[PDB]
């Protein structure tokens, strides 16, 4: 009787019992930190199952942090729009763009009908083109940019599957979702450039011991390319045996000709280009190209036209730039010429197609990072990571890898790699191990959040295209994650110790 | 041939000439101030001619900020979202759910019923209603709440009157009630504090400057606003109801044949909408239970330790996130929040959170730039004309500079100008600060001066000639209702002839 009633309304019973469950942690603990950890339990509860939309449950700090007196609402408003909320909508613009005039099919037409029939070989495509443009732009950039293009290779191929005659398309999406998404391992590992805390890690360094002057492009990559290609075959490994099947003599009949000659058709139905699709490809290649040229770290980039002001203008001032010309630019005449012309993509075409619900994701992960950096409470797990000093080195640089690389689950990759870099480096300067012996497992490991979307911005990019299970992506993340420390743990052991000696202490480490 | 050309391309022309031509400034300049300036020009003529979207334009600071080098971009983004899109958050949850589950047409068929079918009491009872709820709503979730029920109500009216016949009047009912709506949710906003964001930031702005001073309160802020607020609306809707309906004299004071069958016709409505259900007094609960403690907790004595930590737009979202979780219909047999994510998105104005945060990063980099420290030197050496005739001049700039921006923005860019001017003239700040405060909100003439306007505009009836037009007399109205205000009682109330202890000599 009761039984049934309580497995229909199992989300809000649920809801209810893990608010009043983890109550006692704040009256408890006398109300000291345990507010803003009981604030980020909750939190984290509801993204894990889905209890409640993503976007409401990112809302919710704006409620706890406030109430507890942890930081004031306005803080915490001002938290919800930040710098990566202007290149998201910049990008987005182009999204339309590209969309409303049909460039995402005729590019993913072209290459169905250059390479890629075989989804192996095709995820296998992605995941290196992916990672290779990503080793210089950025992330959350090139995540965002090549995404719509693989939404449409797998949307042709399923449209040209029916072959004049389901359960593999949902999974092929997901697949390719999750394939661009954690396409961050070749992204940022391999240069310095490549992610934030890759930059983040180098001026710290720089900062804190100016003597050492190895770490530099051409250094950097030496040791980093291997894992990092390792990383991204087991991963792809990885996932093409967890969504569809693997079968070692496929990749080492009639339905193939009949797609090719589909794909064929409607390529030739596109016929020839079209002047808006021009002008969206002309203004994609002009992004790409000027957040290429902002730093690239071995020439010097235009951003030293503005060598007055450092930092002023990021990646999202080029998104914009390049994003708001889309509202201006020609596109049809309304010949009669009857009132004025008509703009590439108009707002209303630009609210909807816009992630709003991931602005609103993101924006609750930077406010519930920013409210556990208030509270002492990141500080807290710092401190307690601390007296580590008896342990010996290979234990302790397991325990910092892990800790770094679950932490920056609920947290940005920068905030946890600012946050750690001041607290391992005493701590690797208290032993005689070769600071960077420490401090490169853990920058390496902070970037590898596969695991949830907010926690990395490409995460949450492509989780607005849809495919909105969380349980998928945590289940491929674990995996992933696991190979990526494994394969840290290698190059530590076996490549980094060659040219870094990281066996001794070095000269230029403080005695 | 080459004119033909130019017409048709208006809006790409003249955004390139208006980028192009105003660049002289900041080239020859070479100033933080005259590039603030430029950024400033470029925003208020877009935003005048509509030549760009409102939110591209208000994209634009975060574009142009960086790059003059005025802030850094991350200090532009933070500067896009504040407690009021918090609060807005908060609001359109509970409109979502006051228009899916059908409750908009049934309290417009009660209202209907209850002010018969004449459309100057019906427009009397819209102001009268949404002037009460912006008292403690902001003005743009009273708009965005109240627009819903009115627009059933003329529906409704129309449709009743055509099938009785079985229209021009009908449009021009619609435009009426719209413009009345409005702005009526100002007029309501202005007698309070938590009314609007704009008395918000004046408060915090006061209290921060001038610690001495406790004058400021709920009490003495309605004491001296509900008086001007009464007389504003109502000579507003006088001047309305001439405008488009026509004035009348006697027959407004007092059954035709038309008028009870239309009664009737509303009355079989009213019973096919059926009697009240579930997904509905849950809904008119929540509701009550927002206002309530909106007026209750904040009059706090809770949380003592932390002082204005927790907000009216805490209150907001609390209760609007009940709306997406509390069960609505069975069946996965997973069942109905009231409100799935896509319906609040497909509600929310994003396009107002956008405008608004634009008009906050443009303040800020305002102030940041050093250009307001400019403005207020250049406004100095007003201390030869009178004080009245100072604040007639502060009045009327900040309401024909509130025309382009919103409310706040013009609010928080205005204060730390205009406050250091009236202590530099030796007169009571308050006597500056108060009429410039109360003649902010009066944003009328465009659809872009506050967002009320816009959400009013959006829906298609009205135009922006007849909006000028009865903006122009209700400011008008507005501005001789407060300057006969602070001349003849706030005075008295407030001393504010002579020279205050808690500003600074
Ligand atoms: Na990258
Ligand atoms: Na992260
Ligand atoms: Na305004």
């Amino acid at each position: 009787k009761f039984f049934s009633y309580i497995l229909v309304y199992r989300r809000f019973l649920f809801v209810v019992f893990t608010v009043l469950v983890l109550l006692p942690l704040p009256i408890v603990l006398h109300t000291k930190e345990a507010e803003c950890a009981y604030t980020l339990f909750v939190v984290a509860t509801f993204w894990l199952t889905e209890a409640l939309p993503l976007s409401v449950t990112a809302l919710l700090p704006s409620l706890m942090l406030p109430m507890f007196g942890i930081m004031p609402s306005k803080k915490v408003a001002s938290a919800y729009f930040k710098d990566f909320h202007l290149l998201l909508i910049g990008v987005i613009c182009l999204a339309t763009s590209i969309e409303k005039w049909n460039l995402h099919k005729r590019i993913a037409l072209k290459m169905v009908m250059m390479v890629g029939v075989n989804p192996a070989w095709l995820t296998l495509g992605f995941m290196s083109s992916t990672a290779f443009l990503s080793m210089w732009l950025s992330n959350t950039s090139t995540a965002a940019m090549v995404m719509p293009i693989a939404e449409a290779v797998v949307q042709q191929i399923i449209n040209a599957e029916a072959e004049v005659e389901t359960k593999k398309g949902h999974v092929t999406r997901k697949l390719t979702c999750l394939c661009i998404a954690y396409s961050s391992t070749i992204g940022g590992l391999t240069t310095i450039t490549g992610t934030s805390t890759n930059l983040i890690f180098a001026e710290y360094f720089n900062t804190r011991y100016p003597d050492c002057r190895c770490l530099n492009f051409g250094s950097w990559f030496t040791f980093s390319f291997p894992a990092a290609l390792i990383i991204l075959l087991l991963s792809w490994i990885w996932l093409q045996w967890l969504f569809l099947g693997f079968n070692f003599k496929e990749m080492f009949t009639v339905q193939q000709k009949a797609c090719a000659e589909v794909i064929k058709q409607e390529y030739q139905k596109l016929g020839p280009i079209r002047y808006q699709e021009i002008v969206t490809l002309v203004l994609f290649i002009i992004m790409a190209l000027l957040w290429f040229s902002r730093d690239p770290g071995f020439v010097p980039g235009w951003s030293a036209l503005f060598s007055e002001y450092p930092g002023f203008a990021t990646d999202s001032t080029v998104a914009l730039l390049i994003g708001l010309l889309f509202f201006l630019i020609p596109a049809k005449t309304l010949e009669i010429v009857a009132f004025d012309y008509s703009p590439l993509i108009t707002w209303k075409e630009f609210q909807s197609f816009m992630p709003w619900d991931i602005a609103i994701l993101v924006g609750g992960g930077f406010a519930l990072a920013d409210g556990c950096e208030e509270s002492g409470l990141s500080k807290w797990i710092g401190n307690k990571l601390s007296p580590l000093g008896s342990l010996p080195a290979w234990l302790i640089i397991l325990i910092s890898s892990l800790m770094v690389t679950s932490l920056t689950e609920v947290a940005s990759n920068p905030a946890t790699i600012t946050l750690f870099l001041p607290i391992l480096s005493p701590l690797a300067e208290a032993i005689h191990v070769n600071p960077l012996y420490i401090l490169i497992p853990s920058t390496l490991c902070t970037s590898f959040a596969f695991l949830l979307p907010v926690a990395n911005p490409p995460n949450a990019i492509v989780f607005s295209y849809g495919h909105l299970k969380v349980i998928d992506m945590v289940k491929a993340g674990l995996g992933v994650n696991i190979v990526g420390v494994a394969v840290v743990m290698l190059g530590i052991c076996t490549w980094i110790v060659p040219m870094f000696d990281l066996y001794t202490y070095p000269s230029w480490a403080p005695a």
